């Protein structure tokens, strides 16, 4: 029912609730960010609020608030009619979280009060409550789909007439009669997402079709109630609560489906433990299907030669889109013979089939030891791959596949811009794919086309001069093998990540939306269980939003007052265990008295291998310490064992020893007590917890769970109802009375294993995995924890099948571990602080090998949660980071430097020198020559600098020829080659009367600033102190009449400059430095004929003699020589200009 | 009952699955060998497998399996390729007919200007291997290229298709033909069908469409007989370089991948049962609809300003099918009180 606006028309828009604290640190950021940044500019604002604070409810109120203001908005806009929606959405990873936030939405608005009275009117309440909208996956919002509804919706479509439909609409609706059983239940799942997919597919052909079906009345309703989308689509909801797997992937409407990536401007987006949609976010993208680069390439090339588009408006430019696209196609496919397939040779390649990786700018590894090759058999018309480089031909098939898929966005973009002229982007990006697909004959790339758009059409290149990371480039994953079913064809599968998590936050808040992160730990100091921040601050500067220190401090005072512990008497007790082997051996002799051989038959009953045998009595030793401590303690009730192995029916043997052992402490302190094994979130999902519940509620005695740092994460609310009859005073309530509506209290005492499982996984498929691996590698390599040669051995690992274990053991040596291992302690604690009620004393038993790990913690603790505060405290009592992860990143500079460098300068000796190649190489010579340091890290060219400890210069050691893992800089290296001003003699280089003019005039720095950000040794080498040659040497030059004209792309880099003097005709080319020379001047002179090359330095003594060199680099007379070499232009004393050299120069060019 | 039902769209779909798996393990180099408990086990789920070890001769399968075919451990074996000195007993055969039409109906509907244009595309310029596996071969596809060539100049197939006249957009436009003598055309009015340079698009407005989808037609199942004939060339080399349903399986792929035509695998597959089995369509040789079909083609919208022209073919007659199956060498007894009404 059409529950008019018009209900709000007398609502008082100005009042409000009473602001608690944490809702004033929300809206003020917001406030600033709105006067900064303006209306239109996104933002994420990671807000740490700790567990039981009221993170939910302040969210909810938030979203509330914005959804008034949307009201308002819109009963303003009614008279001007531009009615610009925002889209406001609940995102977390767990779907009954999102539940529960849509059920304490609408409850809020049902209960919320101002001054005592009811906020909200009945009808006020019916309107809101429309505008939030849940989506849930296919399956279950098909079952949760009532019989009525799906057949009304099938009679308004007519889809009862066939056949198919019917029997499965009817082989679903029974099978919900026996949904009560757990295999019927997964196997109507499985029919019923089947079945909507289909019954969507069906209705959005027949609503695109000119049958457009009218929707209105009840089938208008029971449409919605199938679709729930639809409400967005027709303006009757902006609320959306679904899951970030979800939020990416998009949910359909009557329509067509619409994906909320693609419409993020004005989008204010609430996501729920922030830190953990990294993984989610992660795991959606390393599901991306694999493509045949061969196969794909060589249909391009095909379809490309000929088709063309319409000359119609639709295409008005969007033929030149794909111009430099078709012209690189054939170029490849010319290269590479494209009209042959490609097969493999030698014994080696058929046992093995291939592996490449490639993070896309300079970390590449091959599974093959020896270097892969390529060639053309025109006898045979194959493509050979035997033992050109394979490596360079998948790295150019990968670039042109997605310059083709960007070229496809571009094009899109396009469309929609001609169409709206001709008189709802999500719409038209339907239409303009299909039609740009029909036109080329590139249907086959429908699925490629939709898959990425979304995910990478956010859209800041690979190239120097931009502001290179992985969390843009991402990485690539090639697999050269034989195609199935033939044995003389390969096929090469890429596996793509064109994007990191950070990657898709960052573009997401640039798309306009206002991200809301709310979770205790939003802001860990790591990349494999958090969002990369030092990027996000890079890219979003402004726009990522903090608190101040007055703002924490508030959150600080308010978490205090809601949950006072040292008011109320609450304290909180930490056992640092460690590992005691008599006290185990007694326990064990006990459990099995029988066994003579006490260590080794009683280890084979447990099935504990030789080896194992010391890991496993440690850890099992602090685990039954922290067991008895437990027990033996009087009030405390509620035990929670975090351990890193998960004790089902595999360890049935440890499962009794540890029963056994808990009986005897039970025995000898007469307490009940209750164990729970194999606590797994499936477990506790379905049956365990209302269990647990029910022994903690009804029984007295002591309940004792074991569980898993990974199924803890994703299983409900570790709290009970609290049984005032039974629990009695040893109970203490930590907050005002006020609040305490439902009596229920949580843990009271728990385990803290060691976390070592610390590196993402998936389980979806091997690719997938291989994928998340190599990101986690290459984030930490990005973030500076690893070193390029680390990082580059680690990747080879994974690449030659690198085993879980080894790839944990690699991990633990970086202090994104040790971040990672506080951040996982943080978060099982925090569950502790739950609810209201506390017992008197608070038992804190985790393993002593975290006591290092804490004792390092440095944060600001204005934010921590009183047990983490205890365990931190506890742990320094007992009685870096920044400066190897600075010695890291000057290696990956300078690292992608040396190959970026190189790469660039093989492109400028291919013959037809790119303008594109050209314009990077000079904006990198000008930028160094302009801004040899800097005070902050360019956002453009940060790969051109590093952040040198000593502010202007630095010392290092390497060879800039060789390996770039085996650099060192700083203090490692004392005494070796330093990049300075001294060096480069810039000082002494402006004091020419010419060069300092031409140096200002140009705005190059004649000093340098003594800054942190320093260029790195192959910039300064290579490439500055030839720039500075070049300039000098034009500078003074020019004051003699000299005019400079660039080299023609065809010989471009090989030569300075060309030069033209009055009074001579002939070419007269420059080199300038501040048997391969030989190969130089045959290759300009038989193309330009006969010229004469002049050899300068631009620094140096200039008592040498001029030597005129012959065409072979020996002395001759001048008129027979060709080359002329001048040992220094200016005096390297003095900065005298050499003019005896240029009088004998003009005079050599004059002797023609 | 009802649970049957869904239990059954479960099985049929895992059964696909677990033995498309089965076949990918056999296939690779990591072989299982079955033996003993293992290859009991193997051939109770798969009574094929027993077929294609020897174990046993005799099939007892409806008229829909044997033309469909029935799988293996190693690939699905297609009884109509390997009628060679093989008797049937086919039981109310008279019925057959109506059965061989309803799977020769079931044949997935093509669209002729993208087959057509990624055909054109496609042999422009890819060639096949100069290995003794190819030898022959490439001759095979040369009248092909040439052909393609020649459509493409003449019908401009750069260029995309659209319809110009509002009764072409009004009603969809269905065309028919039996490939000889008899055609007929939804279209009151004679359809055309010209290249606007200017537009860069191909324009059916109220050259002949009919005469377009005719050879469009024609240069398809011409390129799907030249593939079968490729097949047997292949299969004839490898015998020389040192068991005919084993080598089409690797004949197709190879000569696809090479070509860059996997697109067309699907239709290669349901190609060679239904036509691999057997004269021409010319004056001089044995005319009759049993063994030329016919073709329906539907233009229609794909994007509202390009179209495509979905085309399902009858190839062939349950009596082709029939007498194509006894000229392959079987020996067929048809016991039906009616089997000659």
């Amino acid at each position: 029912m059409n529950v008019s606006i018009e209900e709000f028309t007398h609502f008082d828009f100005q009042l409000v609730p009473e602001p608690s604290p944490l809702d004033l640190v929300i809206t003020e950021p917001l406030k600033n960010h709105i006067e900064v940044n303006g209306v239109k500019s996104g933002a994420l604002l990671p807000l740490p609020f700790q567990t039981g604070i009221g993170k939910t409810y302040t969210a909810l109120n938030f979203l509330l608030q914005q959804m008034l203001e949307q009201v308002r908005s819109e009963l303003k806009e009614e008279n001007t009619g531009k009615k610009s929606k925002r889209l406001l959405y609940y995102v977390t990873d767990s779907v009954d979280n999102v539940v529960s936030a849509k059920a304490d939405l609408l409850k809020l608005i049902e209960k919320q009060t101002v001054k005592g009275e009811p906020r909200f009117t009945l009808e006020q309440q019916e309107y809101l409550k429309a505008q939030i909208v849940h989506l849930p996956n296919q399956s279950e919002q098909l079952l949760q789909c009532s019989d009525a509804v799906l057949n009304d919706v099938l009679i308004g479509f007519n889809l009862n007439a066939e056949r198919d439909v019917q029997a499965e609409w009817s082989a679903i609706s029974g099978l919900r009669r026996h949904a009560s059983n757990p295999e019927v239940k997964i196997s109507l799942n499985r029919q019923a997402g089947y079945f909507y997919r289909n019954l969507i597919d069906r209705l959005q052909k027949k609503q695109k079709g000119a049958d457009r079906v009218l929707l209105s009345g009840s089938l208008l309703a029971s449409v919605e109630t199938l679709l729930p989308g639809e409400k967005i689509r027709n303006g009757s909801a902006h609320v959306a609560f679904l899951t970030t797997s979800k939020f990416l992937k998009g949910f359909h409407n009557t329509r067509s489906r619409y994906s909320p990536l693609r419409d993020l401007s004005g989008a204010v987006l609430i996501i729920d433990e922030i830190d953990k949609q990294n993984q989610v976010i992660l795991s959606e993208l390393c599901k991306q299907q694999a493509q045949d680069l061969i196969w794909a390439i060589r249909t391009l090339r095909a379809n490309f030669r000929d088709h063309q588009l319409e000359s119609s408006p639709r295409y008005d430019k969007i033929e030149d889109l794909f111009e430099p696209l078709r012209e690189r196609l054939e170029e490849f496919g010319t290269n590479w013979n494209l009209a042959f397939a490609f097969n493999t040779e030698g014994a080696n390649l058929n046992e093995r089939p291939v592996r490449l990786f490639s993070d896309r700018s300079f970390t590449h590894v091959s599974s093959a030891t020896h270097k892969l090759s390529l060639k053309s058999d025109f006898l045979r018309r194959k493509n050979l791959i035997f033992s050109g480089l394979l490596t360079r031909f998948v790295n150019e098939a990968d670039v042109i596949y997605q310059w083709f898929l960007g070229t496809m966005r571009k094009a899109v973009f396009q469309y929609w811009e001609n169409v709206r002229g001709l008189e709802s982007l999500e719409g038209t990006f339907q239409e303009a794919v299909q039609s740009l697909l029909t036109h080329f004959n590139l249907q086959e790339f429908e699925s490629a086309v939709y898959e990425s758009f979304d995910t990478r059409g956010l859209r800041k290149a690979n190239k120097l001069s931009s502001s290179k990371s992985y969390h843009h480039t991402g990485l690539k994953l090639v697999e050269v093998a034989h195609n199935q079913g033939t044995r003389d064809t390969v096929n090469c599968k890429a596996s793509f990540l064109n994007t990191s998590p950070s990657g898709v936050l960052a573009d997401m808040v640039d798309a306009g939306a206002v991200i809301l992160g709310i979770s205790a730990t939003a802001r860990a100091d790591t990349v494999i269980h958090n969002f990369d921040f030092k990027y996000l601050n890079e890219r979003l500067g402004n726009k990522l939003l903090s608190l101040s220190r007055e703002q924490k401090q508030r959150v600080n005072n308010y978490y205090h007052s809601r949950r006072n512990y040292k008011d109320n008497g609450v304290v909180l007790t930490v056992k640092y265990l460690n590992s005691r082997d008599a006290f185990l051996d007694a326990l064990l002799e006990e459990y099995k008295p029988e066994a003579r051989s006490s260590h080794f038959i009683l280890n084979h009953y447990l099935g504990i291998a030789e080896s194992e045998q010391a890991f496993v009595r440690s850890w099992l030793s602090k685990l039954l310490a922290s067991i008895k401590a437990f027990i033996s303690s009087p009030d405390n009730r509620y035990m929670l064992s975090l351990l890193n192995r998960t004790l089902d029916t595999t360890r049935q043997n440890i499962n009794d020893f540890i029963q056994f052992c808990c009986d005897k402490w039970a025995k000898e302190f007469n307490v009940k007590t209750k164990t729970f094994f194999g606590v797994n979130a499936d477990w506790m999902r379905l049956v365990g917890y209302d269990e647990i519940s029910k022994h903690l509620n009804t029984e007295l005695g002591k309940v004792v769970v074991f569980s898993t740092y990974a199924s803890m994460g994703a299983g409900k609310n570790p709290d009970y109802a609290v049984n005032l009859a039974l629990e009695g005073e040893s109970l203490i309530s930590v907050a005002d009375v006020t609040y305490s509506t439902q009596l229920r209290s949580d843990i009271d005492s728990i385990y803290l294993e060691k976390p070592t499982q610390l590196l993402l996984s998936d389980d979806y498929s091997h690719t997938a995995n291989q994928l998340c691996q190599f990101h986690q590698i290459l984030s930490l390599q990005e973030n500076g924890e690893l070193s390029p040669k680390s990082a580059e051995n680690w990747c080879r690992q994974q690449l030659m099948g690198m085993s879980r274990e080894r790839s944990l053991q690699q991990y633990h040596q970086t202090s994104d571990y040790q971040s990672a291992v506080r951040k996982y302690i943080e978060q099982a604690v925090g569950r502790a602080g739950r609810t209201s009620l506390k017992r008197k004393q608070i038992l804190l038993f985790v393993d002593s090998g975290l006591k290092e790990i804490l004792a390092e913690e440095s944060r600001d603790p204005s934010l921590f949660s009183h047990e983490y505060v205890a365990l931190v405290n506890k742990a320094k009592s007992a009685g870096d980071r920044a400066v190897r992860r600075l010695f890291n990143l000057a290696q990956r500079n300078n690292k992608d430097g040396m190959l970026s460098i190189k790469a660039l300068v093989h492109r400028l000796h291919n013959q037809p020198a790119s303008k594109s190649d050209i314009q990077e190489w000079q904006d990198i010579r000008t930028q160094l020559l302009r801004y040899p340091t800097v005070a902050f890290q360019p956002e453009r060219f940060n790969r051109l600098y590093l952040q040198s400890m000593t502010k202007g210069y630095y010392r290092y050691q390497g060879n800039l020829d060789g390996d770039p893992n085996s650099f060192e800089f700083f203090d490692r290296v004392p005494y070796g080659d330093m990049v300075s001003e001294e060096d480069c003699s810039l000082a002494t280089l402006v004091q020419n009367q010419y060069v300092r003019p031409w140096f200002e005039r140009k705005g190059f720095a004649c000093s340098w600033q003594k800054e942190a950000n320093v260029m790195t040794p192959i910039m300064f080498t290579n490439i500055y102190k030839g720039a500075l040659g070049e300039q000098a040497v034009e500078a003074v030059l020019t004051a003699f009449d000299f005019t400079f004209e660039e080299v023609p792309n065809s010989i471009y880099e090989r030569f300075d400059n060309r030069v033209i003097f009055a009074g001579i005709e002939q070419p007269i080319w420059l080199d300038s430095k501040y048997e391969g020379y030989s190969s130089k001047i045959a290759l300009v002179e038989e193309e330009f004929g006969p010229s004469k090359f002049i050899y300068v330095n631009a620094l140096g003594d200039t008592s040498k003699p001029i030597r005129y060199l012959n065409s072979c680099f020996v002395e001759t007379s001048p008129q027979l020589a060709k080359v002329i070499e001048i040992p220094a232009l200016i005096d390297d004393s003095n900065a005298d200009t050499n003019r005896t050299a240029v009088q004998e120069l003009i005079k050599w060019l004059h002797h023609s």
